[PDB]
């Protein structure tokens, strides 16, 4: 027994079928009452929905998926035909992520990649018919930002205006990243002063809109 499943269960036994808000407010209230996690959270995930709404992307990565919670709250504000493929290396939480959609009714807009993102990402247009991605969640280990940032740019996978969305740029804290964008005339960025998930200390999420 994992907290992962332990997370999932309190979601089966708690949340509404089908219904990805109840599933969000389950894992919130499980991991604010019982067990600290890393999903995104609540206050971080409100600035994520805005930023979602704002832009309407038809195709988002997802660099990290763990218990699947920014999966769902993404994917429960996408158009109808919007695609969100999520990376995702540890297979034990590739297939805790896997049944959390399920349960909220979202597998037909979200796939699974299983791997590490530097191995999935040249694959993308191949196997997955991928031109460009209109949105990218980076939320995975934090050394690999900037380098998967990088490997985005090389396999022509960004375009004009397509937003990058990076989260705990603060805590843990991602300084390489954080200073390519900021320094790079090939990035407009702006920061969103949130909080760590379930907890008061400062975070946030920084948007980077690669300018090509
Ligand atoms: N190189 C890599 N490729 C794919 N997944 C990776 C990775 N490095 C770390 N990960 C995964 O990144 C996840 C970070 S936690 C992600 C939480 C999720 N975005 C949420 O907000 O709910 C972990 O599950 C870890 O296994
Ligand atoms: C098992 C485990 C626990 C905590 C951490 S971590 O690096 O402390 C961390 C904290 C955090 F708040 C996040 O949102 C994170 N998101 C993505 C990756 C790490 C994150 C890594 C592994
Ligand atoms: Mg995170």
């Amino acid at each position: 027994d994992t907290k992962e499943q332990r997370i999932l269960r309190y979601v089966q036994q708690n949340a509404k079928p089908g219904d990805p808000q109840s599933v969000l407010e389950a894992i919130d209230t499980y991991c604010t009452q019982k067990e600290w996690a890393m999903n995104v959270g609540d206050a971080k995930g409100q600035i994520m929905d805005a930023v979602i709404r704002e832009y309407s992307p038809s195709l988002v990565l997802e660099l990290g998926a763990y218990c699947g919670y920014s999966a769902v709250r993404m994917a429960r504000l996408l158009q109808p035909g919007a695609r969100l493929l999520t990376m995702e290396m540890n297979p034990d939480y590739a297939a805790i992520t896997q049944q959390m959609l399920n349960f909220a009714g979202l597998q037909d807009k979200v796939t699974i990649l299983n791997g590490a993102s530097q191995d999935l990402i040249p694959q993308l247009k191949k196997k997955y018919d991928v031109d460009t991605l209109d949105m990218v969640f980076l939320d995975h280990w934090k050394d690999r930002y900037l380098p998967d940032t990088l490997l985005l740019e090389k396999c022509g996978l960004l375009r004009k205006g397509t937003v990058l969305l990076a989260d705990n740029v603060i805590v843990p804290g991602t300084p390489d990243f954080l200073a390519y964008v900021r320094g790079s005339s090939s990035f407009e960025c702006t920061h969103y002063s949130s909080y760590l998930e379930y907890m008061k200390v400062v975070d946030g999420l920084e948007k980077a809109i690669y300018q090509g």
